[PDB]
């Protein structure tokens, strides 16, 4: 027995976790068992590990006949909330109020975040991946190529295009090819965010997509003007190779491959990993300096950064209606949020990956001088990953670099981070046609997206139709509530 078990008697139960298009939830991961030691609550993984697309992945769960008893995962909010109005998901409220103290707290402090994740109908469907942390990405450049190519920090959009240019054309990792890729990324979707450049949104949050407000009007990125304009430039430095050509294919590990392979030149990151690909690389490219630069003044005259860290979160985990024991399950999720489930949650297992020391969690040398990033580490054992608990951002300061650190500073000093979209509040109708329309819509926004940066199809020529797609798959339906909802509200 532990003075932490949530029931005296061993429980196991079911969860689907697929996330982040590449991982299932592991019973064996050393976090999985050290927080099952401490519950008596055992958690046995029933995802598909070889699918690459988890939305589609809830998909098909919800499909498959009888749900398991608990579902997590990335980019599940409005999932759980469209499933949870229809009975598929319990409410928490009160399991809440009567067992789980840890969040009971929590959401006192932080009403932000229980609005955030209450439903039209007053009702909290799933628990939320809360960040910790301020900035999120910034542009970074290879340093040692702008000085190999006698090139100062471009200060502009024109300038850069200049730079990027360079890169492709003038051999900077000197081995006389013709091999390198001015601008990489993980994510595909920066490619969008590319259009900032040109002085139009590609999202309001860190939500990808997400709706932004100017001067007290709802907006969405995909269906402004500015950014049929924008993309167009956007394909441009695609078609001239400026932007990664596998930019929507490439995705996790375009870090180690570009930068491994002294072939990328810029990109648009999150500090933390980013700049410590220069402590890896150190031995195999000994002049290798990838540094935080400020945004360029774009065609607005502004520097913008488009992101930042997004407090909670689309991403977690809730109860099914088929979970027999919904207690044991609130208590268990309150586990995460004391304050031993907190460091097992961000920093792995004590003996295994940290020590206390002095009463603090501290990373082993081993973890801290590994060439793969530290919150990489952590997945691997199933510590950081998008189930509901609260992240803890000294987790993160230990492995922040000085160059990171440096460029985070900037950010904070100089208020690049543009302000976030912090939601509106439907009512149930208005949420009716936001589940009934936004979905699909956001799926055609990326594909139009996708055609117009790639050249398949041409922006300008095809703007008409796609509006008026946009019309028909129910988009305008959806900006009204949403500008209701904001009214009404504000
Ligand atoms: O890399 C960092 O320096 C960094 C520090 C923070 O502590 C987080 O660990 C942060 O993690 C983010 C990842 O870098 C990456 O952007 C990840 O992207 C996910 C995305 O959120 C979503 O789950 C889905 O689309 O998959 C993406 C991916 O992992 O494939 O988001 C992480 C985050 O915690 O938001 O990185
Ligand atoms: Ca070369």
């Amino acid at each position: 027995r532990e003075a932490t078990w949530v029931t005296e008697k061993p429980l196991t139960l079911k969860i689907h976790m697929h996330f982040r298009d590449k991982w299932v939830w592991d019973e064996n991961w050393p976090v999985a068992r050290e927080v099952a030691r401490l519950t008596n609550v055992k958690l046995v993984g029933v995802a598909n590990r070889a699918a690459t697309n988890s939305q589609e992945q809830f998909n098909l769960m919800m499909a498959s006949g009888q749900l398991p008893d608990i579902v997590g995962g990335d980019n599940l909010k409005d999932k759980f909330i469209r499933y949870g109005m229809e009975g598929a998901f319990i409410p928490l409220n009160k399991l809440i109020d009567q067992n789980a103290p840890n969040l009971k707290a929590f959401f006192k402090t932080h009403p932000e975040v229980q609005r955030a994740i209450t439903a039209p109908d007053g009702n909290i469907y799933y628990l939320p991946y809360v960040p910790d942390g301020l900035v999120s990405r910034g542009y970074f450049i290879r340093q040692d190529w702008l000085d190999k190519l006698h090139l100062k920090t471009p200060q502009t959009v024109d300038e850069l295009y200049t730079v990027l240019k360079a890169f492709k054309e003038k051999d900077p990792n000197g081995n006389g090819k013709a091999d390198e890729i001015p601008f990489i990324n993980r994510d595909p979707e920066e490619v969008f965010r590319l259009v900032n450049f040109w002085g139009a949104r590609s999202t309001g949050s860190n939500t990808w997509m997400d709706f932004y407000v100017e001067n007290g009007k709802i907006k969405h990125p995909f269906a402004e003007v500015a950014f049929k304009d924008g993309i167009k430039h956007v394909a441009q430095w695609y078609k001239e190779g400026l932007i990664d050509p596998e930019i929507f294919t490439r995705k996790a590990r375009s870090r180690e491959q570009t930068f491994g392979n002294n072939i990328g030149g810029m990109t648009h990151d999150w500090f933390a990993s980013t700049a410590l690909f220069n402590d890896a690389l150190s031995k195999n490219i000994p002049g290798f300096k990838l540094v935080p630069m400020a945004p360029p003044i774009n065609s607005k005259g502004q520097r913008w950064e488009e992101d930042a860290r997004q407090i909670p979160r689309p991403d977690g985990w809730a109860i099914t209606a088929t979970n027999k024991n919904p207690v044991e399950t609130i208590k268990l999720f309150d586990f995460y949020f004391g304050p031993k489930g907190r460091e097992l949650s961000n920093f792995g297992v004590p003996g295994l990956t940290y020590d206390i020391k002095n009463g603090k969690p501290v990373y082993k040398d081993t973890v801290l001088k590994a060439a793969q990033p530290v919150n990489n580490q952590m997945y691997d054992i199933g510590a950081q990953i998008p189930i509901g608990f609260w992240q803890d951002y000294e987790y993160e300061r230990q492995w922040t670099n000085d160059v990171a650190l440096q460029g985070i500073d900037m950010y904070i000093k100089n208020k690049y981070v543009l302000p976030q979209f912090t939601g509106v509040n439907l009512t149930v109708e208005e949420r009716e046609i936001y589940d009934k329309y936004w979905p699909d819509v956001k799926t055609y926004m990326f594909e139009m997206g996708q055609s117009w940066v790639m050249g398949t199809k041409d922006p300008e020529k095809t703007w008409n139709d796609y509006q008026q797609q946009l019309k028909n798959r129910g988009f305008y339906q959806v900006m009204i509530v949403m500008q209701k909802a904001y009214d009404r509200q504000y």
